[PDB]
């Protein structure tokens, strides 16, 4: 069971309440921005579930998940949305780049189910592959 | 490969139209209501993809999704609503019981897309379920 996460947010106030929580359950990386992530999933083992926030200054998150599935195809991205954002968010949905989305602010329940949801689809994918590639 | 779909919508004008351009290539049945549909799903063999309209009369899109999941756990649910009704659907709906939302009207192109998706999804949920319970590989 691959349970490394990547969480991707500018606001380090938001990834710190995060990580505290969510490194009780799962392996916890952070990362400030698109460029920063993009380095960090280049040169690691593969996540399985990585979350990026739809705002950060420069490079946003959408940007970020389309860049990352070139990189890294099999992990499952989920987005923190505001309003204003769903629009952009279901469309990322559709084309098949965002496996689910979350509108804020988000109760950690939600989050925490998101996650959850996103690892067990991250081994239904991987177990096909792993079965296609031997047999 | 399942390519076995379950369109469920009030509207038979709309019915036809999908049915049509979805036949040539998909295995298509139409239900005209939450209660056909749930009839349907009973008796037949599994469908690897459900779509539901969310305004019908008498059951909502929802509930029939809701309801269906119990009946048919691998199926792959997607859900036909107007941008006016969407946010009240996702409200209603409860994370992992709808994959895919589309927008009415949609292009037909969007639809055969999120389709495809289904079916390919589809065969993940059911091939790992057999991972688990077949004795000979």
């Amino acid at each position: 069971l691959n349970e490394r996460i990547l969480l991707v947010d500018d606001d380090y106030s938001l990834l710190n309440t995060l990580k505290r929580n969510l490194s009780f359950d799962f392996e916890v990386t952070t990362c400030e921005s698109g460029p920063e992530a993009l380095a960090c999933i280049k040169k690691s083992d593969p996540f399985s579930v990585i979350m990026v926030d739809m705002r950060m200054p420069g490079m946003e998150g959408t940007e970020v998940i389309q860049k990352a599935r070139l990189i890294s195809p099999n992990s499952v991205y989920l987005m923190l949305t505001g309003n204003q954002d769903l629009t952009t968010a279901m469309e990322a949905v559709n084309e098949g780049q965002v496996f689910r989305f979350l509108n804020k602010p988000c109760q950690m329940s939600d989050i925490k189910a998101a996650i959850n949801a996103g690892i067990k689809q991250y081994d239904l994918v991987t177990s096909k592959e792993e079965l296609l590639k031997k047999t």
